[PDB]
């Protein structure tokens, strides 16, 4: 679709990204001196239309309450329709955190960068939580750098060239799943590797499912890989039990997902091929730590609080933002 011209001013010059919903494109703005914007072009399909209108209503609310994006939600510039596609015009951001890690060889972020990015993610999502909103789809693809300009130094430790961001500031994108407290809550939310246990067990969810997602994002930034390399619900739960310990009995008793359980325990054979896979790939959370220094211990203390099984006990982002992991920032 490159060369197409939206609303008689936006010329598509590149695809930034692609999704169930449609795509995000980079356009030249012929009416603002040629400067570049992002345009989300949503498929001409009811469910994607409804989610785009929902996203526009959330962005009008967020952009009105916080017009300078103090809380780091992407800025919507305008919206329109084009051949029955809803088009949302955004400030042009740089790469996703995912694309950055990928283009760098799945080398993790330095702890100092993770500290800054985690703070900003927590500050951004807490702003939603303060406005009776839950994002529901937090993942590294939905966390974008403001500018993804980097320097390169040879790193003798790894014997190769690595990229360090000049500025690691981020914004949160994709409000098409965002849900107000008083609205219908989808049965299934989140991308699987970031999905909270109350979602897998169909117990109901609210703001704390976002906190679980953030805890999984921080592990990936720290390791460069997920600790949940799965595409199966029961196996995902077996992996949580290996990393975090047994599920709470009250959550097992409450679930109607009876296929995952035998008696009141996960129906999981550690001696099966899948069982060996989970035993090989997954291990107690603190075993993933690359260093024993206090900075590392405090990140893992935060992570473990975010990956509390019981969403009623899980750390809130208001409590996260005061975690000692974040002092070296103030």
């Amino acid at each position: 679709q490159s060369g197409d011209v939206l609303s008689a001013r936006y010329e598509i010059v590149d695809t930034l990204g692609e999704g169930a919903f449609g795509k995000v494109v980079e356009c030249i703005d012929h009416k603002a001196g040629g400067r570049h914007v992002a345009v989300k072009i949503v498929k001409n399909v009811d469910r994607y239309c409804e989610a785009a209108r929902s996203e526009i209503q959330v962005l009008e609310h967020l952009n009105t309450t916080d017009p300078n994006s103090t809380f780091r939600c992407v800025q919507m510039l305008e919206w329109f329709e084009h051949h029955g596609h809803i088009c949302i015009v955004f400030e042009l951001l740089g790469l996703s955190t995912y694309d950055f890690i990928k283009e760098n060889g799945f080398l993790p972020f330095r702890l100092d960068h993770i500290r800054k990015m985690a703070y900003q993610i927590c500050k951004s999502v807490n702003f939603l939580h303060s406005n009776k909103l839950t994002h529901t789809d937090l993942k590294p693809e939905n966390i974008l750098f403001v500018q993804s300009d980097y320097t390169e130094a040879y790193n003798p430790k790894i014997k190769r060239d690595e990229r360090t961001l000049i500025n690691p500031d981020i914004k949160v994108v994709d409000f098409g799943s965002a849900t107000y407290d008083d609205e219908h809550h989808s049965t299934l939310v989140s991308t699987r590797h970031y999905r909270a246990p109350e979602v897998i067990l169909a117990l109901g969810w609210s703001q704390p499912c976002d906190v679980w997602s953030i805890g999984c994002i921080l592990i990936e930034y720290y390791l460069g890989f997920t600790v949940f390399p799965t595409h199966d619900s029961k196996e995902h739960l077996a992996m949580m039990e290996r990393i975090l310990g047994p599920l709470p009995k009250h959550m097992i008793q409450k679930t109607r997902k009876r296929k995952y359980f035998h008696h009141d325990r996960l129906d999981w054979d550690e001696h099966s091929s899948a069982g060996r896979y989970v035993s090989r790939r997954c291990k107690p959370l603190k075993e993933f730590m690359l260093s024993q220094d206090v900075e590392h211990e405090r990140l893992f203390d935060l992570i473990q609080k975010m990956l509390e099984y019981d969403p009623a006990k899980r750390i809130t982002l208001r409590e996260a933002l005061k975690h000692p992991f974040f002092d070296l920032l103030k």
